[PDB]
């Protein structure tokens, strides 16, 4: 009955502590993840770890550990962090365990019996901290010999390239590019947003397509070829079938496989949009799978000094925002600050100014004026809701239902600041009803208390729609307001229940003793 949603972040290297930057991407997948279960899908959320690689293997010999305590310890770490941040996600993939392990080994044997796959020789420059393969032209700011180039650094980072000459496997992703381009044709909202795409094409696809080393023999942390065992798999062909093997594909269950796949969404930032948009439709293409629906590109959490970065370390823990400020602040700010197609500068000024002005106050306050209201002049029983009797209530019932459409389009476009400062504009009007309206004037006038039981009944109705509209981005306020105003019928904290205004038709008994909703 319910039209299944499949959606993943990236498995991130743990390679040190995570940051906000990570963060961002994993609550953006769990908002996504709760607002499609509130609309009525099937949904699946993955996130997990990349854990095999030469980056990972030198980040366990500078902690001096073995790579596997290594893991375990980092894992431990970033699992926490998950269920501090109260992430929904329904799996956790490692690519440690034997149940992604086994996949990479068949997808690699399948494709060399083929003929996909051939060995030969790998000769140019690879940047460990990128995990990415470079020609000598590709090269900024060379270091000339005797005339020839003896190093130099990424184009896409600054980081310093080695030199690599060995045996290598080869993926002849070439004789797909006519396919690609096809598929690109076919689906054009594939890549977000639009300036991704174009960006592709030009600096990847045109250019030309290389034959891509799928494996290597300099290093062993990875998974090595059953065929060819001194030959590990390259770190990014083992990483992009996570997203397959956590669904059980080529095991003995593939129920989770023929269900979810394909996935209709994968998340990331801009960076590594080139491996989730050419090698792995081409990687699908090679095994006849069918390829994802869509690739979302955020942009970057930036600082002072560009992009933070957990190898450089200009970085804001995470845990520390949370322990302070609290789980609502925080997974509020990340959506909020941070529009989806631009990279945003984190300050401690801006994230202080969110949690007091935008939650504590406008939302916070609202909801408490709101209580005390009725709490003097009803005794705390809210009357029940009528129709629009003031002058205003016509013009702010639309309102209400302009805003839940608003939303809707936001939401569907991955544009989660402009979501949330919608539902602001709402919260802000409601607290500007109560100044509006005067409650306490009409108070006075025991002939205006009808027209006073609207004007409560019109705040809480307000309340109710801001809350169940922030259920996908807050995990404790909205409960917090429901609890308080003694809206305990299932169906009013739903979205279904936000289509016709006024639901509150019996008289309600609000909490008598009303505090603050946020730390
Ligand atoms: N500054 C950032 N802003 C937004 N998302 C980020 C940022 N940094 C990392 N991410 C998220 O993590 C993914 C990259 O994972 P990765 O393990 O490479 O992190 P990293 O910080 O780039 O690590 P390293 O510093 O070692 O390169 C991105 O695609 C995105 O999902
Ligand atoms: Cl798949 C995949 C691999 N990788 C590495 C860093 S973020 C990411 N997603």
């Amino acid at each position: 009955a319910k039209e299944t949603f499949y959606i993943t972040t990236p498995i991130y290297y743990p390679s040190g502590n995570l940051h906000i930057g990570h963060a961002y991407s994993t609550v953006a997948g769990d908002v996504i993840a709760r607002y499609k279960r509130m609309q009525g899908y099937d949904v699946r959320y993955l996130t997990g770890t990349d854990e095999h690689g030469q980056k990972i293997q030198e980040k366990a010999q500078k902690a001096g550990k073995t790579e596997i305590e290594y893991l375990d310890e980092m894992i431990a770490g970033i699992k926490q962090l998950w269920a501090k941040l109260e992430i929904s996600n329904d799996d956790f993939i490692r690519t440690t365990e034997e149940r992604h392990k086994h996949v990479v080994e068949q997808v690699f044997e399948r494709l060399l019996k083929q003929g996909d796959i051939y060995l030969g020789e790998y000769e140019g420059w690879y940047s460990v901290p990128d995990e990415t393969y470079y020609t000598e032209s590709q090269l900024v700011d060379p270091q000339y010999e005797n005339g020839k180039i003896i190093g130099g650094k990424s184009p896409d980072s600054g980081h310093e390239v080695e030199l690599v000459k060995e045996e290598s496997y080869f993926f002849n992703i070439s004789k797909y590019t006519d396919r690609l381009l096809e598929f690109y044709d076919q689906n054009p909202d594939f890549i977000q947003p639009p300036s991704r795409k174009n960006e592709m094409i030009n600096n990847f696809i045109k250019p030309g397509l290389a034959d891509l080393a799928v494996s290597r023999t300099s290093f062993n942390w990875g998974v090595h070829v059953p065929s060819n065992p001194k030959h590990v798999v390259y770190v990014w062909i083992d990483a992009l079938v996570n997203y397959i093997s956590a669904l059980g594909y080529l095991s003995d269950d593939e129920s989770l496989f023929n269900k979810y796949w394909p996935a209709d969404i994968h998340l990331m930032a801009k960076e590594i949009v080139r491996f989730h948009s050419i090698i792995w439709p081409i990687l699908l293409m090679a095994l006849d799978l069918p390829l994802p629906k869509k690739v979302f590109a955020h942009g970057w959490i930036l600082m002072k000094d560009g992009k933070m970065s957990k190898s450089k370390g200009n970085v804001v823990d995470p845990n520390i925002l949370i322990d302070r400020y609290g789980l609502d602040a925080t997974r509020y700010y990340l959506m909020r600050e941070l529009p989806f197609g631009s990279d945003g500068v984190f300050t401690p000024e801006a994230f202080v100014e969110r949690t007091n002005f935008d939650l504590a106050n406008d939302l916070g306050n609202l909801v408490n004026r709101t209580i005390s209201m009725v709490n003097k002049y009803f005794d705390g029983e809210l009357p029940a809701y009528q129709g629009p009797l003031h002058e205003l209530d016509e013009e702010m019932e639309a309102m209400a239902l302009e805003t839940v459409k608003s939303y809707t389009e936001s939401m569907e476009s991955l544009q989660f600041s402009v979501a949330l400062s919608t539902v602001w504009k709402f919260i802000s009007r409601t607290n500007k009803y109560i100044d509006e309206t005067t409650p306490w004037v009409l108070a006075k006038d025991d002939s205006q208390k009808d027209m006073l039981g609207n004007v409560m009944a019109h705040l809480v109705e307000n309340i109710r729609y801001a809350a169940v509209l922030l259920r996908p981005f807050l995990t404790h306020a909205p409960k917090e307001i429901f609890e308080q105003l003694n809206i305990n019928n299932p169906q009013f904290m739903e979205f279904s229940s936000l289509e016709q205004y006024g639901v509150l038709n019996e008289s309600i008994m609000v909490t008598g003793q009303p505090k603050p909703i946020f730390p």
